[PDB]
RNA sequence: CAACCCCGUAAAAAUACGGGGUUCUGAAACGCCAACGAACAUCAUGACA
RNA sequence: UGUCAUGAUGUUCGUUGGC
């Protein structure tokens, strides 16, 4: 009854509540804690990896005391390169301190230690109790300037419906009525009810008196015009409390569906009747004339709302760790950590809220109750919805700018070559003059470079993971190219061949052809073409739209690359930390043999366990005997030192980092996951890392992918056997087809 | 696109095929991605006391 | 050096298409 295929329920039970439950609710709910922890490793091995890349390798008491770890301290901090981090370690123009840069470096190896899984595994669920008092301090410091910094943006974006909202309610104090409009989008008080006022307005849209909002001409506003009216419902039922019970019991006692429906039917009605004259006059405001005069006047309202504000309210210690995280990153990295965990933790309360519902046993362990309850969930849902909502410019300093302006002749051009012939270069095309001036009237290089690749997040994506010295490479070998320009598709394609189109080339629409010349004029680009751009006519026009598409091009061709290699990996990364999670509740210890670890011992000893064959993934019984035989069969085709380093690879992410040492041989590409596996296996045949003596079946793998010069199915098969647990990733990690959600083609016939 | 469990007709195998489930299986779907659009902050251009 | 026009760059919202 609910048994996982797994079967680890019992275990995830006894680990998370203490004892085992006869219901399908229980692990529904520990799924989603078990997927907080997988997208946080992701990311934090990912922004280890960028520190890795960019910089080359008790209390604060202790640090002077050791004289050793000392000298690392203050070389690896003096690191000039930090800059390349926005506002990690710089703040105004200037430098943290010692301290505060040491308490971000020490958290991140913490939060590292603890996903890869001395700090205990209670570690992230307990900070009050566990972190010291000077860590504290600096998340604080951050704290107080990001509050400051929202308390400062908030006023400014949306004062067009504030005016409104204010003036609506003559009686309510200035600062209440932004108290609540706060509560209202930037954090929802919206969601955390029991009614759907989305379609419980959609039933008031229903009545016949305010019909007079649905004209066409009104289409000129609607989301500032549908979320006024959702203001003043959640503003009428807080006002009213006993109302808002009264119809919780009702709808909570109700019946049946056509009960559901009456309840809602006549609640409208009265609600229209009751307050439809705010409607009325609030839809009333709504124009041209008014939008545009609210926005003149933005200094009208001086409202402070710092008390209960987490900014001096009491914030978690676990948002501030987010916070943190957040600071090394860029936006769609931000977006998609934020977005998930703010969905798991509305899923978590919606299941207690499940749980509470039937009488059943809700409460978790000592260890976890401190964290994963009603109250504190709701509060860290709140603090994530506010993290999301901050507006970032992320713009490159002014300091940073002069390596900024290295790397970026160091990738157009100028590979591997001496500091001293790149300075001799930036002076003789950028002159200065007398009194470290600038010369007016011939300065347009620094302008198109600072504008066009300096501001650019493809530009700090490709410096945080790729190496400006080697990075050429990426558009030598013509088939990469072509291949990814044809996953982008064929519009914007359409648009780059019109704009840098040339002279000497006919009007085509074929898109082979465009794919082509695409492929051609990216492949020989560098920095000395640029060294005429039009200093402040149609021909300059056209010159500068054509410099700003090629420019652009080569940096899409760059940035898509190295970001699909990263997701690549992560999903790899996602399933060794599962893997390693899942070896802990098993119980089944890996020891080491010859200075290795066996990944492989966990589907041996999975393929002979009574339990696990009669009611799990691997089933040995007439009809279901696919996988089984197949697991078995792969089984005696892996090399321990294969897999150990393989292990390593996508640990260290090698893979973006060695990509220009076998990028220059690979014969045809039709995916990203060929290319991942073509790069990987080139890299273990260069390095001998496998051993044919104890299995002599590899060779022939080596063989096939030298005499085809492409990945071969057999090998990512065979490096890939400790997944053989759960058949499905096993499935999706070791066949192509499986591998994209977005490929439509069948499993290939055997 | 694949896995898993029920109810059907033939069958004993690495069982096909026809209907309904699954957040309690794995794939970013409360997500990515483009082009038209409205506000907004930036950088470069002419009119002036 | 503020203002008015004039074009480019990136976010943030919503429509319309495609995954
Ligand atoms: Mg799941």
């Amino acid at each position: 009854p609910g048994m996982d295929l797994l079967c680890l329920k019992d275990k995830l039970e006894m680990h998370y509540f203490g004892k085992t439950f006869d219901d399908n609710i229980h692990i529904q709910l520990i799924y989603q804690i078990l997927d907080i922890e997988k997208i946080l490793a992701v990311h934090v091995n990912n922004i280890v990896f960028t520190l890795d890349n960019v910089l080359h390798p008790l209390d604060y008491q202790t640090l002077r005391g050791q004289t050793n770890k000392y000298d690392r301290f203050k070389n690896y901090i003096k690191r000039k390169e930090l800059l390349y981090f926005g506002e990690a370690f710089y703040h105004e123009n200037e430098r943290r301190y010692e301290e505060d840069i040491f308490a971000i470096l020490t958290l991140l190896s913490a939060l590292a230690q603890f996903c890869f899984a001395h700090v205990n595994s209670f570690w992230l669920y307990q900070l009050e109790d566990q972190l010291s008092d000077e860590f504290k301090e600096t998340l604080s410091i951050l704290w107080e300037e990001v509050t400051e910094r929202i308390d400062s943006e908030f006023l400014k974006t949306n004062t067009v419906n504030l005016h409104i909202l204010c003036h609506v309610f003559p009686k309510e104090s200035k600062e209440t009525i932004v108290r609540a409009y706060y509560e209202f989008l930037i954090k929802k008080s919206f969601k955390n009810m029991g009614f759907s006022i989305k379609k419980l307005r959609e039933i008031m849209l229903e009545q016949s008196d305010l019909k007079s909002f649905k004209e066409d001409k009104y289409n000129s506003v609607r989301a500032k015009l549908y979320k006024l009216f959702d203001f003043i419902i959640t503003y009428y039922y807080d006002h009213h409390a006993f109302e808002k019970e009264a119809l919780v019991s009702s709808l909570r006692s109700s019946l049946t569906e056509e009960n559901k429906e009456e309840i809602y039917i006549k609640t409208a009605r009265t609600l229209a009747s009751a307050l439809g004259a705010d409607f009325k006059k609030a839809a009333a405001d709504v124009n041209a004339k008014n939008i545009r005069d609210y926005q003149k006047k933005a200094n009208d309202y001086r409202i402070s709302f710092e008390d209960i504000k987490i900014g001096n309210t009491g914030i978690g210690y676990f948002s501030e760790l987010i916070y943190m995280l957040t600071l090394l990153l860029d936006g769609k990295e931000i977006n998609d950590l934020l977005t998930t965990l703010i969905n798991k933790f509305d899923n978590i309360i919606s299941f207690i809220d499940i749980l509470k519902k039937l009488n059943l046993e809700f409460k978790f362990k000592p260890e976890y109750a401190d964290f994963f309850n009603m109250t504190n969930c709701r509060y860290t849902l709140e603090e994530l919805r506010v993290i999301n909502s901050i507006a970032r410019m992320q713009k490159p300093s002014a300091d940073a700018r002069k390596i900024m302006y290295r790397d970026a002749l160091r990738i157009l051009g100028m590979d591997n070559r001496p500091d001293e012939e790149i300075d001799r270069e930036l002076e003789r095309t950028m002159p200065v003059g007398a009194d470290g001036k600038f010369i007016k009237g011939k300065q347009g290089f620094r302008n198109f470079i600072a504008s066009n690749v300096i501001e650019s997040s493809r530009f700090h994506y490709l410096v945080r993971y790729n190496n400006p010295h080697k990075t050429r490479t990426l558009v030598k070998n013509p088939n990469v190219v072509k291949f990814v320009l044809e996953g982008i598709p064929e519009t914007q394609i359409k648009r780059y061949f019109d704009v840098c189109k040339g002279q000497e080339i006919p009007p085509t629409s074929d898109k082979s052809a465009q794919i082509d010349v695409l492929a051609r004029i990216i492949s020989s680009v560098d920095y000395k073409i640029f060294e005429d751009v039009p200093q402040s006519n149609f021909s300059d026009a056209l010159k500068k739209q054509r410099y700003q598409a090629i420019v652009s091009l080569y940096l899409t061709v760059m940035y898509l690359i190295t970001k699909n290699l990263v997701y690549v990996n992560s999903r790899y990364v996602i399933a060794f930390h599962c893997l390693e999670r899942d070896a802990f509740l098993h119980g089944v210890t890996l020891p080491k043999m010859n200075k290795k670890i066996v990944y492989s011992q966990l589907t041996t000893h999975l393929l002979t366990d009574k339990n696990y064959t009669t009611y799990g993934h691997l089933k040995n019984q007439k009809g279901h005997r696919k996988w089984y035989v197949l697991v078995k069969n792969n089984l005696q085709n892996s090399d321990i030192t294969a897999v150990s380093s393989f292990a390593n690879i996508v640990a260290a992410i090698s893979v973006v980092r060695n990509s220009n040492e076998y990028i220059s041989g690979i014969g045809e590409l039709h995916s990203y996951f060929e290319l991942y596996h073509y790069l990987v296996q080139s890299m273990i045949a260069k390095n001998n890392w496998y051993d044919t003596s104890h299995q002599p079946k590899t060779a022939e793998y080596l063989n096939n992918l030298k005499k085809h010069h492409t990945y071969c199915k057999d090998f990512v098969k065979a490096y890939c056997i400790p997944f053989g647990y759960v058949v499905p990733r096993y499935k999706n990690l070791t066949i192509n087809e499986l591998f994209d959600r977005n490929n439509p083609n069948p499993e290939p016939k055997e």
